[PDB]
Parts: C-alpha cells; structure tokens; sequence
C-alpha cells in the first residue's frame, strides 16, 4: 500500500521500466557514479526535492540518487514534460512523484506542493535539486522553516542560475548553491548540442512540415540559439538569427546564418510600424531561444507568414506573447500541444480559415512538450554533474554550520574542472573515444598534470 | 632617400598598395578605429616594435598604428608567412619592416634584431606588439634595460600568452601585457573560424590532393582543432580528432567525429610497439593544432600511410619532429613550401621512388605558409583588439610610474568585454548584420545594461 | 447507414479531418490538380483499387481522385503504414478504406480482399494505384477476368516497377502501367530527399537515441541510400556505406562515406568466417535501402555490436533475416514497432541482460512504421504524378480497346517530361521559388522552347 | 633538336614532371589502363589532334594516350587554363604542345592552327579530342579534306556535345563521335563534385574574401550549378539560385537553397526597370554556371552591390557581358587573372574608388582561370573516359569504311555502362573502397549479373 504519488496511469509502469533499462545502457557516467559510490552511500540520510521534467532521463537520475542513499519528493518543472511512463516507473518503485503530461497552472503549484509537505506538515527535507527556479521560488517565499534545514540548492539551467544571482545580489538567497548549468559538460552538452538533436525533433512529431527550403527566425543565438539554428539548418532551413549581444550575433554571421532584426533599425519602440513586415510575411519557422520576456511580441505575430510555425524553446512561455493569442485569437486544438490560432477574431473560427498560425506546446519548452527532450546520452552529462552537486553540497552540511560560518559559505558556485574533465572521459568512452596520455616532457611543455586539468578556469571551449 | 628596411622586392610595391586598398574595405572593425581615433592620434608619441607575420591585413593594422600617430620597427614572427607585395607596401610608405618569404632561421634573428637596433644602437622603443613571443623573449633575455622604457606587450596567440604567464609566475616578466588572444572577438574568429577557411585553402594550393572521401587525423581539438576539423570536414574528408582534453574529446565526439590516439590505448611509451600502425596507415592527412611539442613524432611518420599529406598550423614546427626527418629522410623539394620526405633513406631517392610523405612548410604554420593566412574580415577582429590594446598600454604609461605603482600594474590582462562587443558590432555590420535593441523592460528582466556588457565574464559563448 | 470499411476507431475521424485540412495547405502541386480538373470531371466512371500506405498524405490523393469523379476501394500496402486518424477521416467521408496500423499478415491480405469484393462479389473495378505491386499481384493469380476490364496500372514504387517488368518481359502482364516511380518529382523528391527527413524521425521516435558521433552503416546508395545517408550524417553519425554497384560506391566516396563491405574482401560465400566481424562490432546503427533479399543477413546479425539498432527503409522486410531472429532469438516489445532481440537463446531472457538488437517496425518500411513517412510537401510530387498517371490511362480506355489495338498500348510508360516540369513548377511556388523566363534568344542559344522542356529525355538531374 | 612547340618556358619542364609523377598516384582508372593496354598497344596508328585544358592531369592523359601507342598534337581549350609547368614538361618528352597560360585570342588560334598543321601542310591527324568544340568546328569549317581521314572525336563538356548534335541535326557532321560528358564517372564526378572543390578554391586564390555569412548568387543548377552551390553554402555563404528549368529549381528548393530571379517575376524585357535592384544589391558574388548566353546582364552588373565578386564556371565567357563592361567601364588589373571594374566611367579611375566590381579570369572559366581545375582524383574518371573512348572509335576505323557503312555508324554515342561501372570500380579502389558481391540468389532476385550492368540506361544516380 504505497500511494503516496499521484501520476496519469500507474499500469504504464512494467513499460518505463523497459525503457529506463535502455536508458542506462546510454547514460555512463550517471551509471558510473553509480558502481563508483554505492559502496560509500554518500547521500545516505539525503532527503532531495526534486523539481524536474519527469522525463525516462529524470528516472535515471533520481534511481541514482537513492541508489546513493538518498529520499526523495518528485514534481516536474513543466506542465508538458512529463513522460507518463517514466513517471508511473518512479511511483512504482515507492518512489513519492507528483507529475503527469499536461498539468493545469493549479495542478503544478499543487505537484510542487505535494513534495514540500508529506502528510500536510513539512517534509524534513536537507537538500534541493531544481530546474527553472519554481520549487526555489515557493521555498523562499512560503517555507523559510524549511530553509533552515537544508543545506544547498543544485540549479540545472540558465534562467534558475539567473533567478539565484538575483536573490544572492539582493540579500535573499538562504542556502547555497552549485550552478550545474555551467559545467562545460552541462552547458555545451546539453543547452547546445541537445537542441540540434530535440528541436527539429519536436517540430517533426508537432507538424510533420518539410523543414528543407523553408525559412526559419531564430531569436537568440546563446548555447540554446546556437544548437537551435544548427538544428534547422542541417535539415536545410534558411535560418535567419536575431541577437541582441553583438558577440553572439558575430558568431551566427562567422557560422553562416544572416543576423536579423524583427524591427526596423533594430530598434523596439513598440509601434506596429516598427515591425519588419517584408521579413516576417516571408518566415515558415519562429524558434524563441532567448530565457528574456517578449521576444516574440503581438506586432510580430500579426506580421508573420500565413500558417508560419511558432514555439519556444527557452525554459518560460513568455518568450512568446500567447496572452495577446488567448485574448484576441481562436485556439483550435489539431492535437495534444498543437493548436491552430485563427487570426480573424476571439468568437469561434471557419474550419477551412487560411489565416492561422500553429503555435506549439501552448508556447512552452517545445523540445519536451512535442517530443522527449534531449537524447539519454546528452542527460548522461547533465546529471551526471548533478549526482557530483548534490554529493558536494550534502557534504559540506551548510544547515549545521554556525551564522559566522554560513556567512562564508553563502555563495553559488560551478564544479571543479577535474570533476567536469572526469564526467567528459565517461562520456567519451560511450562513443568509443580513446583520449590520448600526456608524455611528462608534453605535461612540462604546456605547464599541466598528466592528469589534468588540462585548461585554466578561463578557458571557453 | 628611405633605405631603413629589407624586403624581398620594393618593386612590388604597387601591388601590395592595390591588396592594402581591397583589404580596407574587408575589414570595418580597424577602418572604424581609423576614422574614430584619427583626430585624437591616441598613440603619438609611441615607438612600437612589431613581430607579427608580414601579411597584406598586418599591412592595415601596421597602417592604422601609424595614423594614429605610433612610429614602428616591424618583422615577421615567421620565415614563410610575409606576403613580400606586403613588406614592400609598407616600405614604400617610409615605415622600417624586415621581412620576407622563406627566411633562414639566421636571416629570421637578423631581421628582428633590425628592428630592435636603429643605427647601431637600441631604438627608443616604448611598445612591444608580439605574435608567439619570440620578440618579447629576445627583449628580455638581451636587451633587458630596453625593457625598462617599454609601457607594455600586447600578445596574439596562445603559445605567446602561455609564454607570458610563465614569465609571470616566474617574477621575469619585465613590463605588463594585454593578453589580445582572449578577447572572444580574437580567440572564435581567428583561432576557430580562420582556420575553417584558411587550412583546406592551403592544403589545395600545396597539394591540389582531392579531400573529399580521403582520410584525416587532426592533432588537437582546442579553437584551432575545432576550425581545422570543420575545414576538412565541410570538404567531406572523414575526420579522426585526437584528444588530451576528454572534455575537448567530447566536443569532438558530439561534433560528429570519431576521436582516436595514435598510441595503443593512448599511451605513448616512446616505443614502435605503442604505434596503432592499422589506424596511421589509413590515414591521407595529418594535421597539428596542439601548441604542443611531438605530437606528430618520428614512430607516427614511420607508420603513416604512403604519400600521406602532414602539416601544422599550430605556432611553432616542433609539433612535428622534422628534425627525425632531415636526419634520416630524403627531401625532394617539389616546389616552394612542398617537399617529398622519401622514407627510403637520408642520401638519395628515386625520383619514382613510391615510399614518401608530403610535407607542407617545412613543418610551420601551413594557412600562413602554403597559403595567404585568414581572410581580412577574420583579420579585422584580431587586429582591431590589437589597436585597442596598444591604445590601452601605452596611455597608462607603466615604464614613467614610481616602483611601487609599477608593482600593481604588472600583470597579464584582457580587455573588457564592453570592447569585445564594440569590435563585434562592427563586424556584424560588415555582413550588414542588424543587432536587436533590448528594451528597458527585457534588458531590467535578464538584468543587463541596454548598452551592454550582455554577458558575465564567466559566458563561454 | 455507411457500414463498406473497416479502421481502427471511427471516432479519430474528426482529428484526421484536421489534419488533412493542414496538409493540403502543404500540397500545391495536388490542390491545384483538384482546382484544374474539378469543372471537367476527367476521372467520372473511374472504379479505381488503391493499395498504398493509409497516411494523411494518401488521404489528400484519395480525396484527390474523388474530387475529380472516380470511386474507389482502399487498402494499405503496408501492416504498419496506417495512420489510423486518416484511415477514420477516409470512411467517414462514405469512402471504403481496410487498414489500420499493426495488421497480421492475415488482416493485410483480408483487407486487400475486401477492396477486390463488393458483398462477396468482384467489385467492377476499371483502375489499379498500387505502391510494391502486392494488389497488381493477387489481381493477375487470384482474379484474371477482372483485368479484362481494367485500364491500367499506376505503381508508385522501384519494387513494383521492378515486379511489373518481369511481367511484361514474361508476356504476363494482362494490362498497360505508368512508372510513376521514374518522374524526377518522383524519384528525387521521394526515394532521396524524402528520406533524408522521416529516417532520422522514424529512428528519433523509436528510440530518442544521440545519433551524433555513433557509427551507422547504410546498405545500398541508390536514391533511398542516397537520402538515407543524408539523413544520418546532418546529425552528426559517422555513416559507412555498402554497395554493389561500383558508380553507386563512387557516388559515396564523392559524398564523404567509407564505403565498406559486411563481408571480408565483399565476398558472401555464406560462411560465418566471412564476416569482418571487427566493422560490424563498431556499427550502432544499421539501415537497409536496396530492394533486395537477406543484405542484413543471420551471420551479420549475430557479429552486430550489442544494443546496436537495426532497421529497413526498403519496400519489403526481407532486406533483414528477421526470420533467422524469430527462429533463434526472443523478442522483447519495447512499445509498439519497438523490439529488443535477445541473441541470449529462444525461450525467455534476463530483463536485464546486455546482448540484445533494437529492431524497429519488426524490419518494415521505418519511415512510415516508426513515423509518419514523407511529409506532406515532398508527398505533393508523387501524388500529382500519380493523379496525372490515373487520368491518362483512364482516359486511353486500353480495356474497350480491339485485340490488335491493345496488343500495340501493352506497355509499362512514363509521364512526358513537360508533366515533370509543371508538377516542379507548382512545388517550387510552394517554396516561394521565383523560375526566371528565358529569352527567345537564350531558348535559340540552347535549343529549346521557352515553354519547355529544359532538357532531353536523356538528363540525370 | 625538338623545336615543334611552344610555351611560356621550357625550364618549368621538371617541375611539371615532378607534379606529373604526383598526379599519377592519384589517378588509378588512368594508370590502370596504362597498365592493362601497354602491352596491346590499342592507339597504335593513332595520331590525335587533341584541344583540351594544358593542365598537369591533361598532362597524364597525354601520356596515357602516347604510353599506348598514340602520337598527338596538343593545344589548350581557353587562354587561361593551361598550367606553363605541364606545357613544358609535355613539350620536353617530345610532344608538339602549343599551350600558355594568358594568351590572346589571336594566339588561342594560332595554336590549336599548329596542332592542325605540321611543317605548313595538314598532320596526318585520324582521330579528335575536343572539349567545347572550338577544334571540332575548325575542321569543319577550314579542313573538310582532314576530317575525311579522321575515324572520330571524342568531346569533353556539355557545351561541346550539344554543338556536335547541332551538327548531327543539321547534316553537317562528318565523322562519329562518343560524348564523354555523359559518363556517370564523368558528368557526376567532373561536372559536379569537381565544381565543389574548384570553385571555391579559385575564388580564395583570386580574392581571399571570406565567404562565411556572405551573400550568393548561383545562376544555374545543373551539374555545375549544383556542385558551385555546395562550394559555396560548405563555406558558409548563404546561397540563392536562379533557374529556367523548374525541375532544376525544385532540385535546389529541396537541397536548402531559395530560388530567385534577378528579375521581376522572373521576366527579362531588357528593361533597367525588370531589374529586382533590392535583391541583386545584396550579392556579394555571382557565379554563372548555365551554359547559356547572357545570364549575368548589362542591367543586371549595373544593379549589383558595390564590390561583388563576379565570375563565370560555364565554357564560355559569353554568359556575363564582360563586353558592355570592357566599354563603358575602366578595368584596374589587381594582379594576374583578377581585374577591378569601376562603374565611374570609361578613361580612368580614381585608385580610391568603392564603386568597383571584381572580375575573375576576364569572366572566363573560374576554377582553371584562377585556380588548377578539378583535382587529380576527379580527372581520373573523366580521363580514363576519355582513353576508352579514343580506343572505341580507333578500332572502329570509320574513315575506312565504304559510303554505306558510313551512314549507318554516323552518331554521338555514350560508353556502354559496363566500362563506366568498371572506371567507377577503379576510382572506389582508390579511395580504399570495397565494394560488395552479389550472391547468385540477390543477383536472381533483383535480376541483374554479378558482374553487372547493375543499372538499366535510364537510371540517373
Ligand atoms: N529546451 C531545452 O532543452 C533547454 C536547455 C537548456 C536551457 N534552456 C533554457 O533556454 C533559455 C536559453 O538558454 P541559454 O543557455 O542559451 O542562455 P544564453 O544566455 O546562453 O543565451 C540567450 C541569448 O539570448 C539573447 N537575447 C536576449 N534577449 C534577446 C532579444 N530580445 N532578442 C534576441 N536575442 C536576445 C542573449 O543575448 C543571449 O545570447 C533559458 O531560458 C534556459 O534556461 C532550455
Ligand atoms: N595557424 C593559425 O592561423 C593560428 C591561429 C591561432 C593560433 N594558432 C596556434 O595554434 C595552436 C593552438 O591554439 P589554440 O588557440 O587552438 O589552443 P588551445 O589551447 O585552445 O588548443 C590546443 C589543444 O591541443 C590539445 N592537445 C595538447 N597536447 C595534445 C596532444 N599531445 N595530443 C592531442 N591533443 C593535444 C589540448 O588539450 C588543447 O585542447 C597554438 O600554437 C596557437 O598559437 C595558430
Ligand atoms: N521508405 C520509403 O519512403 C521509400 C521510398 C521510395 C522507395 N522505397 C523502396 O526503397 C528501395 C530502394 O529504392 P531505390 O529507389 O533507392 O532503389 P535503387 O535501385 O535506386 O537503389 C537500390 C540500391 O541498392 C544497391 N544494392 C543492391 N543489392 C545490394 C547489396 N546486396 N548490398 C549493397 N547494396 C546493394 C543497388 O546497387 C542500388 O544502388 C526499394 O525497395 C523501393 O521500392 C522506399
Ligand atoms: N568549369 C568546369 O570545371 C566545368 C565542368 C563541366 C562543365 N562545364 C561547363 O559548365 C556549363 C554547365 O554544364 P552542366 O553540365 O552543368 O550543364 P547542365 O545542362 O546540366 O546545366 C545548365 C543549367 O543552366 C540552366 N540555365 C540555362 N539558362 C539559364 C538562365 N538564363 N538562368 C538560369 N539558369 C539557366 C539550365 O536549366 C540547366 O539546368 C557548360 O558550359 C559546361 O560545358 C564546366
Ligand atoms: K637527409
């Protein structure tokens, strides 16, 4: 009599499992850290929220964690994430997840809620694992207590970072954390070349649209931009880029893509008459990428292609104005996280209406929403990296430090190199690589150990 | 009567005028600091010695010196990188170079040496421009009291900043330096993009050998490896990429390149036995990225394929061990910067002969040896950081302040990342790229200026 | 009171509906055959047999067909291709369709009956559309009197066309056919750059594996290889390619493949010792394009590297030995279309064991089992050929032809050229694609109408 | 004393035999027929007036020729394609070659007139190869009495055949000839992925211009339109083609590139208004590549961005109005083969101009103009065409025949597939390929021999 979960359908269990046992096979350094440290149970009175799509990747990482030792609570950090099966796994195993694909706004706060408290009183969580910032959010704001005891915070990605540095900026951060988003292993692997792999992905098993010939605007051109275009392109998309950090915008002209701007001179006055309407009347494809509010404006929607192709693959929907859409515009659903936005009114559509947009996954994460997320061995480095956080974190015990000592540790910080480098030689060995052995001569010559690191903590890659 | 230079050719001057004036109109980055800086002549009063290949692009940044007010003495940091139509422009113009195509190694001393020296007697020199550290070496081992009048060094390229930082940590380090390398606007242009254009370029004009479906192994997956690989790669060679770096390797492996060692399990034990002599004899191309020293040594040249291509376009030529070579080999020269290496023995060979390699620039730098270096748009970056590095250096005036401020201000710096990004700007309009203005809502939410800085000093880009 | 098929689940009608609403907005060529023909009726009195795979896509041809007069009977051409939403949308519309998606071999033959008989008696059939000639062939054993009437043939696939040839050359073909599969907005759009889009969703969906940097080996480089490859290698796979027809070998040389043999010296004299068992433990991925019979034979099989993913994007599942695997090993369901091959014995296996293959759709047709095929747009080309094929051989009446007549029309023909051109033109201005006019003089200078056609019957493309 | 020559310098002959002696490794299908015919000596009797690019692999088909028995007499094809050091090599093994990089019209003539005349009064010629036709219309025109005792002509490219089948339409050809172009191993190889390697090579060597996130233009895409086109887009231009064949265009639609006109609606009337002035103010390099005359116009040079690069891969200059140009704009020679056009007017130019475009090879051939043409590996298939057909058409001995058996042998004719299949095999063997054996069931199954043809005639690749 476990029933301390709440899932879509708990019979789809015997089928994630199937899949969490291919998923390993393409996960070795998670299942590394697994026959590493099961020995020394390193999380052993570890009690982890987690807040993260609860993906067959995701259920890889948490049977890790509590193959170390660890309890944990489980939500999603996107209502369209979930993989049903896995999370119906997770459950079945006595695992607590409150996660299922398509959550109302109500039925997220209330999955989050549902990890915080165990039995309507606070759980005696000690450690948080987060995507996004949300469940950090809520802890911060209604469950101070509960800070008191925890010991530190491992931030998957570049909009929970953000999030951190403000609150520590402002005085408001109560608990340390480690920014697993940038690990090179995190940052490259998965903000990048994940998005070249799930991204045209996503819009396949959305639309089905022949992506060749086609004209694309990618708004952004950080690691998620840069892995975003690639993906277009590679399928033969004429990708356009917008940017706003010129850096960035000098490396999509030097990668062979035409930097554009939505506006007139680049300049965003707000008018309609900003808009570059001859640039969006000819665009198929518009990718959000940017983690900023409104790159994706209602001048711009009214400006786009006929039947043009909308979605976001930064980590909030409000990248895109869908407010405006569900305000002035008809949503005919096609199918699950694919509606048709008829542009002709609010009160009812024609069916055979030409004037329409198809707007994915309601405008939320598109690569999760309308496919898998990122492939098992992309995660593999992710969370790899978030096994390392959590052990890191849980033993430094920040909760039973004296205030003079928590001062000195109230801090967000990235991994060593030498853990980033050793999560990379696993990596490397799932594709078959052989790294080559500094001679002591070499090692001497560029000032290294033979063991690494191999780069100052400047290095870009 | 101007007499103070040695070129190959002062008749060529006229061409190298033609070049110098194409060249302008690639380059908006350096021709903006020309137009911006002109009437303020930032450098009047400085006497820079210059080490850096005598190409037409260091013709323009040479060029924009000397409009904004610098004297320079100026060599070749290589023995097969001038353009002589170049060297001979800028002799014509009245400004001292010593410099040309296929130096010895005494005539390489010498023409730096003819820098340092004016009349007889050490210049009044006050800034040192370097590539590689040749010059800042010299400097400091045999002219150590002109060192005392010097302002400061602004290094190009990875070897010479490694070379500084040694100096550093060493208490040798004479004046302060601008490490130019690591402005993103230098290091993914140059080291990364450059290479793309410039490495197949100078494999076709050497060898003319089709790419396509032939077999490479690149040396090295830094910035140099990554464009190196693309170059080959985008010709449709299959690509080998060998790795010290696991975290590099992964890169590689996710890039879609098979990563390999040229030693058994990659351990290189000096003997035959450690050779994969099934992996180096499959292989048509070789090429070296390292920095590094015997990366492509004798026991690989033995078991390369027959009449493999091998090159470098790392700093330095002892990537390679040519020495091996002109000790036990044959050189037939096949043309200038093109030799057969006929494996046969040291005397003679046949002209027939079968058994050879083909080595390109004897060993150095191939893009700048076999071919002309990076295209000027590439160029313009790099160059355009050097000016401001120059400016910065010489208006602080290190070598006039009191010993204990000298103490605080000896130090290997980069330049800040708000002019990272304004030589990115001009670059971007030089694709007539259009950069995006954020608002004052979008740049408050991700929590920037609307002018910039975009990125923390931790981005990787 | 419509009761004349068989689906699924009539209640997904409404949702194919939508979707056959989206794709013909991505079909120029096939809306605008409807727009053209409408008024004049030219397929009224048409009683066509379909047997081509039950999509979306097929969907927009049907309605197609009817729009322009015909009736027809429908079945599948494949146990997996079905889309059940567009098969519900097919009946619903009063039109008789027998598919659904995961037929036994013994429902794919019943359906195909049940488009042959009307109430237990031979429907009066006067047109076959076929796609691998499984229709074409139980015609000719099972109901000969039923080709006296019939008009034509019109097969869509390399298969069926090859089939149809060995009729003609045995004097058994009993009714003229148009080779639609020999258009070039066929042959090109279709075999090749449809491929190059659904193989690497099919491959995404079925097993969301990293595709980037893994080993894949592709069987054949005809235009399903050619796409195929394509397909793999734009995300990063390292792609070796076999083939037995050298200019194919040469064309993959060209392209940047190693083109490799399973078979030692590519000799497949049957024995295990064959086998070069050292490629084929390196391979992750394999893929069979060829049309042919056992390419991915039991000894290969059983040299494949563990978990290594196996799949057919040829017409028929005999291009793998899954008759070998049925017989030895046990069969794991992942989830449908999905099945792990224990190569561990017959009569059960671990859960966990490691020595297992991936076969996707139990070796058929990946593109269409795994996905949903081609996309609408590249569909558009072949479905207007086949449109354009049914109306001419409708309107040449062969079956009212007199003996001496039909004996002169008994052949296997393709559409003219200037067809071609006009289906690529309406595709082109799909793309927004602007085809310059030439001029009397430049039409003089090459030696062809204005109008077309461009080239001789001769050009490859 | 061999005087019965002409070139540049007679002292470059052993560079050109060093460069020889490389190229032969490189060309397997050429020096395989050296080796399988040296003994037979099949050109025994031979004497062949041959017009064809005076390049080292020109050089190694000349050899191949005379190794099996032919004498010949050589002349150059365009005034810029011939390399001086495989003049003076071929020139210095006795052979009458009349060949120079940079001649005149008047001395293009003169030379292919010395090859036709020996001592002053026709050779003893017997057999052609032609490539473009310029010597094939000579003998035509001026030498009807040396064609009567001429067995064929073996012709090269596109624009040679269709003059030839001109000819044969017309009656007035008067010996048989085979068409090399198509050969798979030629028109794939050659006239495709040769332009890949060749154009952007040429246009580096003349220009240095980064290409990278560069503006393209590609009119054509035919065989060289294609190859031009991936030249390009591997480098990272963005690249739009114009077509008149809507086969071609959706061709290049489907391969990621949009489809463009430089007129409006795709209309020429000859009008400046016709013009689209906004697209072509865009282009940073036009490449034409039809075949045709006049494809890059008076109003279309008059319209393009200020500093484009312009330059012709189709036979003949005739396709830009480098006529318009040399009248009504001043050309400033930047160096050999590369010319600024200023748009100013006729008498000077002012040496600071921005108004200029860049001309490469006077608008003549880009990839032998400014560069060496195709690699070696490339050649050896067009080549090895060549020797088989040269041998086809010597035994043949159509000059011996009577008037009646004439008639009946008059034609342009392809090589069997079975001699393309086996010069394919040769060039695979090269790359290391290996290709597969049928077994006797897969050779039954999809009916063909184990020892091929593999393809019907109308197979395309
Ligand atoms: N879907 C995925 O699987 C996935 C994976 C990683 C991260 N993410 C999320 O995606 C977002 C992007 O992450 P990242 O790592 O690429 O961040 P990043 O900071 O590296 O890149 C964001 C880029 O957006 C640009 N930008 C900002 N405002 C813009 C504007 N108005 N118009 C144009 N460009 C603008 C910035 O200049 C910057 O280069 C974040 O929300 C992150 O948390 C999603
Ligand atoms: N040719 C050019 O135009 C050009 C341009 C920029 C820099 N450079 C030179 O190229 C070199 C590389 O510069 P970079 O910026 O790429 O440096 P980097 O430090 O970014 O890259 C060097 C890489 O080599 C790898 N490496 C070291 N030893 C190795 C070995 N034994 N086997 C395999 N890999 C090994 C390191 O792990 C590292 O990733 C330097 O010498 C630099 O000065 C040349
Ligand atoms: N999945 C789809 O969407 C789709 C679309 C079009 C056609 N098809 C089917 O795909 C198959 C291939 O069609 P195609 O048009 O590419 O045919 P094709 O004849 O152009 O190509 C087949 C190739 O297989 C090669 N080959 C044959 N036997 C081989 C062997 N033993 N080993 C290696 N290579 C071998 C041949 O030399 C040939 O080049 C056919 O069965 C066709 O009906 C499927
Ligand atoms: N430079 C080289 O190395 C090389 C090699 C082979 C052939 N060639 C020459 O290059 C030319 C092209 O040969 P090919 O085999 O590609 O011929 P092709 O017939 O295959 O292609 C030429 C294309 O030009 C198109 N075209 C004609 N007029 C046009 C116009 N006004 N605008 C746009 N497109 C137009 C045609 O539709 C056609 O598709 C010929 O002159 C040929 O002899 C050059
Ligand atoms: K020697």
């Amino acid at each position: 009599g476990f029933t301390d979960y709440k899932v879509a359908d708990i019979t789809l269990a015997a089928w994630g499992r199937r899949e969490l046992i291919i998923a390993e096979s393409e996960m070795p350094a998670l299942m590394g850290l697994r026959r590493k440290y099961a020995g020394q149970q390193p999380l052993k009175g570890a009690k982890i929220l987690g807040c993260i799509h609860m993906t067959i990747n995701t259920g890889v990482l948490i049977e890790t964690l509590v193959a170390l030792g660890a309890e944990v609570r489980w939500s999603s950090c996107n209502i369209f994430s979930t993989q049903d099966q896995a999370a119906a796994a997770i459950a079945a195993a006595g695992i607590p997840v409150f996660a299922w694909k398509g959550e109302t706004e109500e039925e997220y706060e209330w999955c989050i809620e549902q990890t915080i408290l165990k039995d309507g009183q606070p759980w005696d969580a000690n450690m948080v694992l987060d995507d996004g910032g949300d469940l950090t959010e809520i802890l911060h704001k209604k469950y101070p207590q509960m800070l008191e005891r925890i010991h530190g915070i491992t931030e998957e990605t570049t909009t929970g970072v953000h999030r951190l540095l403000d609150m520590l900026k402002n005085g408001t951060l109560k608990v340390p954390a480690i920014n697993v988003n940038d690990s090179v292993t995190k940052s490259k692997n998965d903000n990048k070349y994940g998005c070249r792999h799930s991204l045209n992905d996503a819009i396949k098993r959305g639309t089905d649209h022949l992506l060749s010939g086609k004209q694309a605007l990618v708004i952004g051109y950080g690691d998620v931009g840069k892995g975003s275009s690639q993906s277009l392109r590679q399928e033969g998309m004429i990708v356009k880029v917008a940017e706003v950090d010129p850096i960035c915008a000098m490396q999509a002209c030097m990668d062979g893509f035409e930097v554009v701007s939505p506006y007139k001179n680049g300049i965003n006055d707000g008018t309609e008459a900003s808009i570059d309407a001859a640039l969006l009347g000819k665009i198929d494809l518009i990718v959000t990428t940017t983690g900023n509010v409104n790159v994706c404006d209602a001048n711009m929607l009214k400006a786009l292609k006929k039947r043009a192709v909308v979605c976001n693959i930064g980590h909030f929907d409000n990248e895109i104005d869908t407010a405006f859409m569900r305000k002035n515009w008809a949503w005919e659903e096609v199918k699950p996280q694919v509606h048709k936005i008829h542009r002709t009114g609010k009160d009812g559509f024609d069916a055979h209406n030409d004037d329409y947009l198809i707007l994915l996954a309601e405008g939320r994460l598109v690569n999760l929403g309308n496919a898998t997320g990122h492939p098992s061995r992309i995660m593999d480095g992710s969370f790899a990296n978030q096994v390392l956080a959590q052990i890191h974190l849980f033993e430094q015990k920040y909760a039973d430090l004296p205030a003079a000592e928590k001062a000195k540790r109230l801090s967000v910080e990235v991994l060593p190199k030498k853990l980033d480098e050793e999560v990379a030689l696993e990596m490397v060995k799932g594709f078959g690589g052989v790294v080559t052995q500094l001679t002591p001569k070499q090692a001497e010559y560029i000032g290294v150990s033979v063991e690494g690191p191999f780069k100052p903590d400047t290095y870009r890659y």
